[PDB]
């Protein structure tokens, strides 16, 4: 139907069309007379995954045969959302598909909505791993994804009363036919013992075992023929397990439940010792599987000539001692020598400077659960420690500092220390963040050893995040500049030649407002809520935390209210503001946040003197099938963090990809995207970090902008006497409460800034010429932004590997 | 190679070759220099599964359009052991798969070794379920089996120090090829709760809710390409279950539990709340399904003309209170009609007169898991006894023998009971427990209901227990009498015109000793352990229970040793003694039973001077598929239960059927088999019922035989004193303890006759040519025993249908 979509030749959609059929009789054991649209789902996702295998095989041997320095990627978390489309997309056979299900008499869009995410991630952080893996593949790097099959990922959010409930994901329930079990390459990994010292060194004994059971998931690149591998372990118990009988057999539950449940925190250390035990179990199982491959080619010299391992975040940070465990204890190597190995082995980067989401172990659990691994730990803070000394006598205070070893009440480890001594490159995640590290928090360690700190801006898929979500965009791009764009996102800079093209401008605004009208007729079916289409979509969508300022966008919406009724006759901008997000089960302020939002919405949807000028909508259990919908759909993307807290953001990009502007703080990436675009294309407002530094210094005083702002105060006098909340009067008392006294993210100190801006856009949607030439010069500049970009980076700069977008053959 | 493994053709090798390359490359996503035995395993079943699926769904769509009546055998043990094989028998492959595996350079009985047997069952019931199966399937009837889908089967055993241990059967470790999930169907379970009597009747609520999701497998049927379905039921958690937050996701382990483990008693009642679940789950999972088949061809006046519910035991005796349930609360029946549809509908087979055996289930746990459930047994037991009061008027204690509810310290609910009173026909499984049931157990019932009591003595398939397990013995039959034989065994009676033929005597005890070379072989390899293969090999293998007698056997290997120490240079008949089986973990006495019989070996095969004359060797880990090795070898089946005690027995069948001799009591189906045969050509020996019945009303004194038979009393020292165990003097005083005072199997009453018996049959192994004219005898006479004939029985006295040997098409 559309270019960008591959050739739907005769034989293709034949072929496909017989395998269908094979697969509906022979793998799922149905006749069509029976068949549900499930039943469609898993055999077009059968016959798809065929195309895979002989390519995943391939690739695989082409490792094994050349031997390339290989690259391992641990994580706690891969954010994957669906598979079919994604794979349809990077094999070209999704207008064949598209074509042989239409013939059978079925609608391809409708079998793809069957499919559940893979949510086995929080947020940014993990969406990060899977655009990763999804460019490493595009360039052809031999690189594996290392992580855990958690059987039940993030949870399905519903919204009760206002109130959000928390059930289980049970993605797993109808089969995961993506993945293949690999029983036969199962490990063991300890837990618990002792710790020995014969003649012959260290020895762990009296151990717990848990066996890890890997399963394989294919990661196609672009068009290349290229399949690496995401391998993701499974907590088995062993047979002779507690081996009266029957309750030995029931509690292999206990050693199964670390592959259980993904822990469900943003942006916060919650520190649970089953969260402790999956750090381990992932990096155990995944050292032992590097070094099997690594001797299939000891001679540890040449181990970072042929491994990277990188950490996202710290959460894999006990790679570091392990590895050391591993080549002392072992392997039998000299402490120096397996130090040198290590830290030109591993790689360390970091997603936050919030304090409350740093990794701080206490002693106690280690010293229980991993005494060996303590004991090494111990050892490698002493000698750093040594060396700073050496190379600042008698700063006693920057010991102290530094140390690996936090002292107070409990003891407790600091595992970016750890990863900072341990790695040879450390990265933040956007320039500013970067720079932020280098100048706060690792201060020191940036004047020991400066030439550790490196940049490496994040980046999103142009798959899935551009040609998947958007088609009619692509297609449109595509018609002009050709199709090179989608392996070579800076060729969208050629766009800006079309910016005073007539045609180019009502193929870009009428690509949108068929987005708007397919997500309001979405909304409508899935939701029975009605939306005025040719209303401005206002869109804040992320994980619900107090950095992310979601209170301030309620400040704008109630504001925004308050004008209307104060003036019904005049006219203003109709606005349909949409915000969604999970909050963590554990997270009170921001679950009160969440029925706040659904509060005003009862309050502004019902009101008839607002009409359809105003609507307020919660969406629900946003995940990244979810953003695939509402992204192509917006014109505003709220990006409004206080500055110095967003490390970089990764939704800002989706945004800016798919024709919205931006309004936001000069926070993480936000700042790069304005220099890329042209200060003048986006709405920028609030304190820069400098500003907030000064505000810290003088003491933050909200009660002044509450005394100064006429319009801020009505808004805290209705939020009090119980406005939005009539049955129960003191419901937001919390609310009220943190902002007037125990603000840290300084709501009201960018509340004026916000609200002139939130003008300005308003006054240019007006021009829909001008918001869409504005709109073009966006999109035109997003290239930089390219996860492509990131991984060249990270390849060149910190891995010692160069990218290819060679194909291997078919 | 053989006729009776079907045809090799050209055209079904080549296709056959190239779906296993498919399957290997595709499906298990392996290139061939990779890929293990294991891979080769699975790529051969899934080819020859495909063979299955089209017939599979045939087969059903046949039922749903025909519309016959349903057969619904219940069972909470289905002892299947492995499928690949006998798969490929009954769809006549095994000479093509044989041939296509040789020429791609595989051994097809090295890959067959490779299966997990499926034990989801402890014994014989379980093992007679599988087998009707297979009948059910061969006489085309419309038939399910339902059951339950364990994660764990009976466990496997290791001898360590002569000790069982048990570790846990990890069945579906590397996945299971024959199943197929059907998550779609999944239905849900409820417990607990509390009862409202409204004025539109009982209503059952606050339940607590487990899902119940099937697995379907297919049974084939012989050479008739009829697929016959077995549904295993799976405990699944509702996904709002307990919905702090990560407890509740970890805490659905509680509901799975349902389904984790097979409780591994053999004729004995142990009576855990987690038991009750398991049984209550299989029955309301079951009975939905059962009902929504019925509702798609509300008149429940014909249900029991579409719908037969065979119960396997009281195991699944909740099927009657459970349908009661149904049809008054849920479809609003009155009592009596819902009543006669039950009874009519519902069948009670008895397995077990062993009083320990006999599920009694304390009121107190019914009352908290199924408080509606407990009220319509109080009602059924209530008209029933209005019933008896009628029949038997002033008989007061009729009443309180024939109440369901049994009083005493704990108040009770006998099954057995609510069996009788629920069913429309009650049967024993052979001639003579079936007497024993109308003289002793249910006698009062009898009296009141004769027409409900029957008999239908056991089997076993010909198929997997003839054609599968001794293809040699299969082939010289085949060759004289053809192959109609396999689907009607009582063709096996031609076999005694050839008593006298010198050719079949040669070739019948040729396979013999082919089947004993192999057997001794396959000791050698997997055990390390040598024995002579020109002994006679005398077999005990079956589950380890005082009623077996196990210790008798023993007493006279003890015998046998003494004697040959007495007159170390008398020629005696070589033997190798073999026993095997499992006994249950909280059975301590079963458990000394096993450590006694390695002590024995310990000193037997190690004394210089007995040679290779006697070995005592103890088979681990007895199972289905160490039955189809041994029981071909075996020339002495060992068959010596207490007169009154095995209910039938099926191994004894197994033996007759594969050429050796029975040495045994007139016990269970022995009594029918001698019919059969001859008693002129069996070795019967011990007291008959009326012996044992004689000796109780006197009084058992054991102290009598010790005093009067000095070789008895010599063993009988040996044991105390510490011959057969050194180090600890007093290990064996229980077992001495229990013979002398406490034998309820009345050991020492069989000791002279036994072993006598023994002397006749060492006596004819001397003679060759008249030991294999027995043996002719006793397979020409064995055709009694198909399972084919008991199904047949069941389908027309008791199911109210005519089986079928029609072929459908193909
Ligand atoms: O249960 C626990 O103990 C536990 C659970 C989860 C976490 C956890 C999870 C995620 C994060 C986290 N830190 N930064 C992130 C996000 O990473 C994205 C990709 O670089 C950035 O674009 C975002 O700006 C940043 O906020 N996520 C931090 C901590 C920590 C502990
Ligand atoms: O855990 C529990 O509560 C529990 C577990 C298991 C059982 C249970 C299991 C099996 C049996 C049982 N009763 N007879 C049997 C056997 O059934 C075979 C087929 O008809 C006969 O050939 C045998 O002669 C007979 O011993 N098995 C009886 C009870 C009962 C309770
Ligand atoms: O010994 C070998 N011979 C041939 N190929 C191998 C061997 N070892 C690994 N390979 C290839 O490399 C892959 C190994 O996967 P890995 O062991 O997970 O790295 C296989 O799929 C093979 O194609
Ligand atoms: O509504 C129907 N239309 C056509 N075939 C059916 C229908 N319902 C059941 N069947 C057939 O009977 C089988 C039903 O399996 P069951 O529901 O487990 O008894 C299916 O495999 C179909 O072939
Ligand atoms: C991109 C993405 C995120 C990250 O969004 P931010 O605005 O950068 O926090 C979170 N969740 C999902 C489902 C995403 O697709
Ligand atoms: C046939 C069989 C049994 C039953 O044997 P009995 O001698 O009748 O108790 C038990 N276990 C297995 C594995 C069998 O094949």
């Amino acid at each position: 139907q559309i270019s960008v979509r591959g050739l739907a030749g005769v034989e293709n959609v034949t072929e496909l069309k017989k395998n269908f059929n094979r697969h509906l009789h022979f793998t799922l054991v149905k006749d069509r007379n029976v068949a549900t649209p499930r039943d469609y789902y898993f055999a077009l996702a059968h016959t798809v995954r065929d195309h895979l295998v002989g390519r995943w095989i391939r690739t695989q041997q082409h490792y094994y045969e050349k031997d390339p320095k290989r690259i391992y990627y641990l994580s706690l978390e891969f954010y994957m959302g669906r598979t079919l489309q994604n794979t349809m997309v990077n094999l070209a056979l999704e207008n064949a598909c598209d074509e042989a299900t239409y013939q059978l008499g079925l609608d391809m869009e409708e079998l793809e909505e069957i499919e559940e995410d893979a949510g086995l991630g929080n947020g940014g952080l993990g969406r990060l791993a899977a655009c990763f893996l999804d460019s490493m593949a595009t360039l052809g790097l031999a690189a594996y994804g290392y992580g855990i099959r958690y059987e039940f990922g993030i949870f399905n959010q519903k919204i009760c009363g206002g109130w959000q409930m928390e059930e289980a994901d049970d993605w797993l329930r109808y089969g995961n036919p993506w993945e293949k079990a690999r029983p036969e390459f199962t490990l063991p990994v300890h837990f618990y013992g002792r710790v020995e010292h014969t003649s012959q060194g260290a020895k762990w004994v009296d151990t717990q075992v848990v066996l890890a059971m890997p399963y394989d998931t294919p990661v196609p690149g672009y068009r290349n023929n290229v399949v690496n591998t995401m391998r993701l372990w499974s907590a088995k118990a062993p047979n002779d397990f507690n081996l009266g009988y029957i309750q030995a057999v029931l509690d292999r539950n206990l050693a199964e439940n670390i592959s259980r449940v993904l822990y469900p925190n943003d942006n916060f250390f919650e520190g649970k010792e089953l969260r402790l035990k999956q750090e381990y179990f992932v990096v155990a199982a995944t050292l032992q599987d590097i070094i099997r491959r690594f001797k299939s080619s000891t001679n540890f010299d040449a181990f970072p000539d042929k491994v990277a391992i990188q950490l996202n975040d710290t959460h894999p940070s006990l790679a570091i001692p392990e590895l050391m465990r591993v080549l002392v204890d072992l392997e039998r190597l000299d402490w120096d020598k397996a130090w040198e190995v290590t830290v030109k082995t591993c790689a360390y980067t970091n997603h936050t400077v919030l304090p409350e989401a740093l990794e701080r172990w206490p002693v106690h659990l280690l010293e229980t659960l991993l005494p060996r691994h303590l004991q090494i730990i111990y050892e490698i803070n002493q000698r750093f420690l040594n060396r700073v000394a050496a190379a600042f006598p008698g700063d006693v205070d920057r010991l102290r500092r530094m140390s690996l070893v936090e002292e107070g009440a409990v003891k407790r480890i600091n595992m970016a220390h750890l990863c900072i001594a341990g790695s040879h490159a450390v990265n933040g995640v956007a320039r500013i963040h970067s720079e932020i590290l280098k100048k706060t928090i690792f201060k020191d360690f940036y004047e020991l050893e400066p030439h550790k700190f490196q940049n490496k801006t994040n980046g999103i898929t142009p798959r899935r995040w551009l040609v998947l979500c958007n088609p009619g965009l692509a297609e449109i791009i595509a018609e002009r500049i050709g199709e090179e764009y989608i392996s070579d996102l800076d060729q969208l800079r050629k766009l800006l030649s079309y910016v005073d093209d007539e045609a180019f401008i009502r193929d870009v605004a009428k690509v949108k407002q068929e987005n708007k009208l397919k997500f309001a007729a979405y909304l409508e079916r899935e939701y029975k809520v009605h939306i005025n289409p040719n209303s401005l979509f206002d869109v804040q969508v992320k994980r619900i935390h107090e950095y992310k300022r979601q209170l301030l966008n309620c400040l704008h919406v109630i504001t925004l209210y308050n004008r209307i009724k104060k003036e019904p006759n005049k006219f203003v901008v109709p606005r349909t503001v949409m915000i969604g997000g999970k909050a963590a089960p554990g997270y009170h302020m921001a679950k009160m946040i969440i029925k706040l939002i659904t509060a005003i919405g009862d309050v502004v949807n019902h009101d008839p003197v607002v009409g359809d000028r105003l609507r307020v909508i919660f969406l629900e259990n946003y995940r990244v099938s979810l953003a695939e919908k509402v992204i192509p759909a917006a014109d505003l993307s709220e990006q409004i963090s206080t500055a110095g807290t967003e490390a970089s953001g990764t939704g800002n990009m989706k945004f800016m990809l798919n024709g919205a502007l931006t309004i936001g703080t000069m926070d993480g990436a936000n700042v790069e995207m304005a220099e890329e675009a042209g200060e003048e294309n986006f709405f920028i407002f609030g304190m820069r970090v400098e500003d907030v530094d000064r505000l810290d210094q003088r003491g933050y005083n909200a009660q002044e902008y509450y005394d100064r702002i006429p319009e801020l105060r009505q808004i805290i006098e209705q939020l009090s006497s119980g406005f939005f909340s009539p049955k129960q009067p003191d419901l937001f008392k919390d609310i009220v409460n943190m902002l007037m006294h125990h603000d840290r993210f300084k709501v009201f100190a960018d509340y004026e800034e916000y609200v002139k801006c939130q003008e300005r856009v308003s006054a240019l949607y007006k021009n829909p010429r001008e918001w869409t030439r504005m709109v073009i010069r966006n999109i035109a500049t997003s290239g930089k932004f390219s996860s492509d970009r990131t991984i060249a980076q990270y390849a060149r700069e910190i891995w010692g590997v160069e990218p290819s977008r060679q194909r291997l053959p078919a």
